[PDB]
């Protein structure tokens, strides 16, 4: 309103961001109306700053962080109850669109799930309190019936007799909710109604007369049960809700649970037995099949399967903290004995197929899993169900997991499965065709023939196609009406949308919808338009809602806010049409960057836009529909699937583009046959562009120079063309944009390509080629940071080197080291006006690399990398001197002297950087004593005060200058994307987010067991959180924080841009900040405990647990012979560790859903790193350095320090790749390796041969930074960098170069015999895990590796 | 345009794709549905007859490659159901489209449907049709 | 009857997926002509022989496979079926090439290795000739 100007001023006394912080607080608001006005506002603020939240979401690879809180605070609103927030929040979600899974970060705001506070027993006070909300809950809403609220009323009388208090437990109660007691206090109140015994009727009660109600039910068999237990307290408190039973039947859903738990307590066995029959009753009844009254006895088989689900849950963990309770007599013992026969009566399978019958997949694959392992079912009987099961959770790494386990053949309808999971359309029609020749009769098939035939674009043929199953089964015409609806708009024939529309309204299918949308839209009908909008929108809400409890909820309904973004696009693209003055804010070219890269988000998105650019006739509004065909084409061509690309590429040829044939190229590039692209490509070049005419203008500028860049890529593999002709080529691109990062990154990369063969690999000759080179490499740098991590690392590896040269030949004295030395002077010349023109983020990556060569022999390089790295420190000095002290603290003399330079000119260029630097110092110094300092004797706690007093003391000064904790968010940088940000960089922030400082420590200081004992403190941020920190005292972390940056690189690669993100891959990274080349601090990764303790505590339950002298009756020497160690392995090792790990999962996550969402997890993330490791040599991964999240189950790997198959190098040999024993195996699941890991194995290995070249680029300066000691460090008595040099280089430094690009390309080199190496392609996967599964390499291993464990 | 409609008709499939390779200007799409099918292919090639169809859907030259592409992959089930959607939309046009049913029909050995489709169609020489005769005779 | 299997693997290995073409090849040679009773036919012999000599060449492509246990598949093709010029041709290939890496380039080590592959090749040209062209001039 008007007047909130004081208002306003008085709340800032006090107190676009801003007002979306408080927009966000609105939301979280409890009340319903303030969040209907809070979304509103907040809705009209996304459209009308749309332009300013678009930089906020492209700005960058990672949105800011606000519009990640903003995305799960309204994924909590598709929670809300109310259906008017939820709808204004599928409105809310579509304003701000459906961003990249991956440009979000959940990682903060995914951190809720406390879950726990278990309700073991009535008589503790955790049910005394919920028994109390249910005596209130709806008592607010049996004030209309007497006896209802009498009812509740006496049952507050018997609750409060024994849980009165006059004063902890009073106090628990709510003021309000003990208010409503109040006139109930401990007056006497008369029973509220009879008693009728509920044994009299016959059972089981579920089947006759009265289980056919889903209430009655309920309250029959509750009181009945009240009948059968002998616990008197327990009788009482069950007697006093029975009159309570009979009004509500969440008193039974809150109660029956305990209600079972102390039948099982004290019961008969026939009683027992009887209850379980009911049970089995409930379960084996499936509403379809039994022919009675319906509408009450469906809806009463869903209800009572929830319901036992709910109690057999309860009783599951009833019994797991029984177990704890043994573990912490007899009665206890008895109880315990009791509830495992009574869970072990009902069979898991039959839990399984309930469950699935009452759509809770989740809780059907966790039974399923258990059963198989428990009851030791073949697998290949069960199997089907198990395709059925991941076919419907939509899990295509389960489908094609269980095809790799099926003996037997396919049968035709999972072959259909097959096809449909993992969508290869050319073939799955001709799956669905034969399938009809088998069986025309049914119906589903021709589903599919109509979807495939939709999904390749052959609209045409499909409502054709749908109208001869029309003919032949006009029953089937409705509900294959959708399909002809579908392509009917996606061909804009709004008149035969009208017939199919008129034609049929009982069809809801979202296809239907859209179609219901578009015609109101063509023929103006503006009310019943926005309508049916808000009636879509509602509906995809509902499934929306579903998917958004927060367990990675974003992606798994990203397909759903697809559609939201959608609707929105709709929408604001037809009020303009309803106006007509008003057009529309939305920026279609940027709404369309932050989709997801893959198809089946994108396209979708394409087609409304047609359909739109279909409705909307603008003059232009005839090649924008092209150039949307064209865009469809691109991401097609991206996402594999060809033949839909060149089907929209025909779609757009009638606009006039040039680009049409960039795109033409491209997709037969895709293809493979350079040759055949490369021709249509020079042909298309010339009818576009001739070369009489100069294209120097507008667009087409544009489209020239990526034509020509295109050829002069193609170029390069064909290798006819010579090369000054794609030097040619390259150049005239330059030439033509300038400005551009593609152009000069793409020569440079040529000019490298071809530097060491035109100079024989002689440096001295190539002195004026390494100045090109990284002229255009800094050049591209400038205008772009698509692939700063390919040209950075690149360029500065190129410069040093070739100083490091040039510093050599002039201790050789040679001849050409003058004209060299001048040459070198022009190269450093170059980075200098580099170092000039960029921005100082870019340096910040790879600043790691830069620090590796401040021991650079030569003086001059060394000034003009002194001029770099004081740039990044003066922008960014707390990111900087963290990197930094450690080579402030080192050993080496030399790299001492030039930390003071560098850190002396820093100073020398700014002074408040004096005082941060002498504080840190001062802070590491102090951190690095802590380090240092020998356990007291063997506590495994300290106090800092009384031992680090001054450590303590030092942040406790207020002029101590604030130091950021060094967290892995905080290290790494953030890119800005291609578009965008960078057309006004430099101003970029690399660092969006809350910057923690360190405040204060917690005095205690606890001390892991190690051969040198580890150090944990912890940090009190400014912020008021406290996070971990853990001194590794004898490693040398430089290896570890640099190949830890590496991982956060690969992050970067995977958390974007991929179908790996589906998966949400996602490499564990967790900061490692050397403080000196001794000692270390490693970012703690809360919630976590090693393998092989999570194991041992595992058979200590079991009780099973092989002896120390028994490991020392397995070692055997190395001599001995392979066959019979293998052997010794088998008989003792392997019965002796039977696979438990999935009794772990089951323990630490009980939620059926979230030990799902969670073993899912572990797969994907022990697949993912276990690659990462493969393909970086990742050694010494013993059962301890592997440890997993006790909150979602990935595993954190730890203890880098063996690298590059450096585990070949000990004295015994490390076999096998990764860690993968037969006990993760089980974790896996019953499918095992074939499951959801092999899949996520393959995905992970093809992006690292697709994102080789950075990868590759980044580890070569990684495998030459010379700071690492590669090789153990030389005594004080002669420095191991003689002081001089200051560096060590690594011998076998070329050798692991090759080796890993080897492993990158898929050549295995394994047979020294077999030397044709046909280079693999996922079958690489399957020799990686065949070779980790092996016993014979398994058994091998030193039993400090565990392999039995 | 006229070399290529030549070569087309001589059955020259080299010819067709000379024409092709040198051709400067883009080809229309009726030349790269000649094209396609010198070429043999069978996917992009339903994919420009759909296109066509889209374009000029009072052809019967376009639905006739596009059924003739679908008996082809081997749908045949297919084949025979968009021969009567087509059939339904225009009934004279199925007399033309008939020697692919026949010949899906007796493919799929739905000898009532050969049968039926025969007493349908009239007198055709395609060597579908006179198999189909010859075929539901034998039955 | 392990034929649609060995031609399934066919169509793969011509597809370019080799690896998928390997496992089916191997799922197959599992499920039909399984190793705990030989197949007594003859055509199921003749069939069983060619899944082993396409299971031998899908090896030979892949790089994963010990030269020992391809040189064994091989040998098993010759036993199962020893009266079909592939089989013998194709083993007489594999030690062909096996020959310079096994005697290291050195003819006189080369000697016994030269034996057996002659041996092969004209076993190989005995029953057939599909490959005189390229087993003769060997
Ligand atoms: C989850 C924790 C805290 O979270 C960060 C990662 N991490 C650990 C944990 C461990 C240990 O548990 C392994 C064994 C058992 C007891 C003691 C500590 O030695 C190590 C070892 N090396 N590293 C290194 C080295 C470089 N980076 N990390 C460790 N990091």
């Amino acid at each position: 309103h008007p007047e909130l100007k004081k208002i306003k001023a008085v709340l800032q006394e006090y107190r676009l961001q801003t007002t979306l912080q408080l927009s966000m607080k609105a939301i979280q608001h409890e009340n319903v109306d303030v969040r209907i006005h809070a979304l509103t506002s907040l809705k009209e603020t996304l459209y009308k700053n749309q332009e300013k939240l678009i930089k906020y979401a492209t700005d960058s690879e990672t949105v800011e962080p606000i519009i990640s809180q903003l995305v799960t605070v309204l994924l909590k609103g598709c929670q809300d109850a109310n259906s008017q927030a939820r709808l204004l929040c599928g409105e809310c979600l579509g304003e701000l669109g459906a961003i990249d899974p991956g440009r979000l970060d959940f990682s903060t705001t995914e951190t809720q799930g406390k879950d726990f506070t278990f309700v073991t027993g009535v008589e503790d006070s955790s049910f005394a309190y919920g028994l109390l909300m249910e005596l209130t809950r709806a008592y607010l809403a049996y004030a209309d019936n007497s006896r209802a609220q009498d009812s509740a009323a006496y049952a507050i009388q018997e609750l409060l007799s024994i849980y009165d208090c006059r004063h902890q437990l009073w106090r628990r109660f709510p003021e309000h909710v003990r208010e409503i007691l109040e006139p109930h206090l401990n007056t006497r109140y008369k029973s509220s109604q009879k008693s009728t015994d509920w044994s009299g009727v016959k059972k089981p009660i579920y089947l006759s007369k009265l289980g056919s109600n889903f209430a009655e039910w309920s309250a029959s068999w509750a009181g009945y049960l009240i009948t059968k237990v002998r616990h008197d307290l327990a009788s009482k408190i069950f007697t006093c809700c029975s009159i309570m039973m009979k009004h509500d039947f969440k008193v039974t859903i809150y109660l029956l649970p305990h209600i079972l738990v102390y039948v099982l307590l004290g019961c008969n066995q026939e009683d027992q037995q009887e209850v379980y029959a009911e049970i089995m009753a409930v379960l084996k009844h499936d509403d379809q099949h039994t022919i009675n009254t319906q509408d009450i006895a469906s809806d009463l088989c869903q209800l009572s399967t929830q319901t036992v689900f709910s109690m057999l849950d309860h009783l599951t963990q009833w019994a797991r903290h029984k177990f704890q309770a043994l573990k912490a007599s007899t009665v206890d013992y008895e109880d315990y004995q009791s509830v495992t026969r009574f869970l072990d009566l009902i069979p898991q399978d039959t839990l399984a197929v309930a469950s699935f019958r009452s759509k809770a997949y989740t809780r059907a694959v966790m039974h399923f899993e258990s059963f198989i392992t428990e009851k030791k079912q073949n697998i290949q009987e069960h199997l089907g169900f198990l395709q059925k099961l991941y076919a419907a959770m939509h899990e295509p790494d389960g489908v094609a997991g269980v095809s790799a386990i099926r003996k037997a053949e396919p049968s035709l309808k999972e072959q259909i499965l097959e096809h449909e999971s993992l969508g290869l359309l050319r073939d799955a029609t001709a799956c669905y065709d034969r399938a009809i020749q088998l069986e025309p009769d049914q119906i589903i098939h021709y589903h599919g023939v109509v979807k495939s035939m939709l999904g390749l674009g052959q609209l045409s043929t499909v409502i054709t196609q749908v109208n001869g199953v029309h003919a032949n089964r006009s029953e089937w015409t409705d509900e294959l009406n959708t399909y002809r609806v579908e392509a009917a708009w996606k061909l804009s024939q709004w008149d035969l949308v009208e017939n199919y529309l008129a034609a049929d309204g009982k069809s809801t299918t979202w296809s239907v919808r859209l179609g219901q949308l578009l015609l109101s839209a063509k023929k103006r009908d503006i009310t019943a338009f926005y309508d049916s909008l808000k009636l879509v929108r509602a509906e995809q809400i509902v499934p929306l809602s579903a998917a958004s409890f927060e367990r990675g909820s974003y992606q798994r309904g990203y397909e759903y806010i697809v559609r939201l973004h959608m609707l929105c696009e709709l929408e604001h693209s037809i009020k303009p049409l309803f106006q007509h003055s008003q057009e529309d804010s939305l920026n279609w070219v940027a709404r369309l960057e932050m989709t997801q890269n893959s198809y089946r988000a994108k396209e979708p998105i394409l087609a409304l836009r047609r359909a739109l650019l279909s409705l909307n006739k603008r003059p232009d509004y005839n090649e924008m529909v092209g150039e949307c065909w064209l865009q469809s084409a691109r991401v097609a061509r991206k996402a594999g699937h060809h033949q839909t690309a060149y089907n929209a590429l025909l779609n757009a040829g009638e606009s006039r583009l040039a680009e049409l044939y960039v795109e033409r190229a491209k997709w037969l590039w895709s293809k493979g046959d350079v040759h055949q692209a490369l021709i249509v490509l020079q042909k298309g070049v010339e009818l576009c562009f001739p070369e009489n005419e100069t294209p120097p203008e507008g667009k087409n500028m544009l489209i020239h120079g990526r034509a020509m860049l295109l050829v002069g890529r193609f170029m390069e593999e064909t290798a006819n063309f010579e090369s000054n002709a794609i030097m040619k080529k390259y150049k005239d691109v330059t030439a033509c944009l300038p400005e551009w990062e593609d152009g000069h990154f793409y020569l440079a990369k040529y000019y490298d390509k071809l530097m060491p063969m035109v100079t024989d690999n002689k440096m001295e000759k190539q002195g004026d080629l390494i100045r090109y080179i990284v002229l255009h490499f800094g050049r591209s740098l400038q205008y772009g940071n698509q692939f700063i991590y390919q040209s950075m690392p690149r360029m500065l590896t190129l410069w040093l080197d070739y100083g490091t040269k040039a510093y050599e030949w002039e201790k050789a004295g040679r001849s050409d080291r003058v004209q060299m030395r001048n040459d070198l002077g022009k190269i450093n010349k170059v980075i200098t006006e580099h170092t000039n023109y960029l921005a100082p983020y870019q340096f910040l990556t790879a600043f790691s690399q830069l620090i590796s060569r401040i021991c650079h022999s030569h003086d001059e390089v060394f000034v003009v990398l002194m001029e770099i790295i004081a740039k990044v420190f003066l922008a960014y000095p707390q990111q900087a001197m963290w990197m930094m002290t450690a080579v402030s603290k080192s050993s080496y003399p030399m790299r001492v002297n030039r930390c003071k330079e560098i850190l002396n000119k820093a100073i020398h260029m700014k002074k408040s950087l004096e005082k941060f630097v002498g504080d840190a110092t001062r802070l590491t110094d102090k951190l690095l004593e802590l380090c240092n300092k020998p356990v007291d004797g063997s506590s495994s706690t300290l106090s800092m005060s009384t031992h680090f007093k001054m450590l303590k003391k030092l942040v406790e000064e207020a002029t101590f200058s604030e130091i950021l904790i060094p967290l892995q968010s905080v290290m790494i940088p953030t890119l800005p994307s291609i578009l965008g940000t960078h057309a006004n960089h430099a101003s970029h922030e690399p660092f969006p987010g809350h910057w923690a400082y360190i405040a204060g420590f917690d005095d205690m200081v606890e001390i892991l067991a190690s051969l040198q004992k580890p150090k944990k403190i912890s940090l009190k941020g400014s912020d008021g959180k406290f996070y971990i920190m853990m001194c590794k005292p004898k490693d040398d972390l430089r290896k570890d924080c640099r190949l830890m940056e590496f991982n956060s690189l690969i992050n970067k690669c995977l958390r974007k841009d991929a179908e790996s993100r589906r998966r949400e891959l996602h490499i564990r990274t967790y900061a490692v900040i050397p403080l000196n080349d001794e000692c270390g601090i490693i970012e703690w990764v809360n919630n976590t405990a090693g393998l092989r303790p999570i194991l041992t505590k595992l058979y200590k339950e079991k009780g099973v647990y092989m002896t120390g002298k028994e490991l020392r009756q397995c070692m055997l020497p190395k001599s001995a012979a392979l066959s019979e160690k293998l052997k010794v392995f088998r008989e003792f090792l392997l019965p002796r560790h039977p696979p438990i790990f999935h009794e772990w999962f089951l323990r630490t996550f009980p939620d059926p859903t979230s030990w799902y969402s969670s073993r899912s997890a572990y797969c994907r993330s022990t697949a993912v790193m276990s690659m990462v490791g493969y393909i970086l040599g990742l050694g010494d991964r013993h059962g301890e350095n592997i440890l997993f999240d006790s909150l979602t189950g990935e595993c954190v790997h730890v203890d880098f320090n063996c690298l590059f198959n450096k585990g070949e190098t000990f004295e015994v040999p490390e076999i096998v790749p990764f860690r993968l024993t037969h006990n993760m195996v089980n974790g896996m699941g019953p499918m095992g390796t074939e499951g959801l890991f092999r899949r996520a194995c393959e995905v992970t290995m093809r992006l690292m041969r697709d994102q080789r070249e950075p990868l590759m680029s980044v580890l070569k300066t990684f495998l030459h930074d010379p700071l690492v000691e590669w090789s153990k460090p030389v005594k004080g008595h002669s420095k191991a960098p003689l002081n001089e040099t200051g560096e060590v280089v690594n011998e076998k430094a070329k050798t692991h170069v090759l080796d890993i690009e080897q492993r990158l390309q898929g050549v295995i080199k394994t047979r020294n015999r077999v030397t044709g190496l046909p280079l693999s392609i996922e079958g690489h996967v399957h020799y990686l895990i065949q070779e980790a599964t092996d016993e014979n390499l398994l058994c091998q291993m030193y039993l400090g590796w565990t392999p039995y464990m």
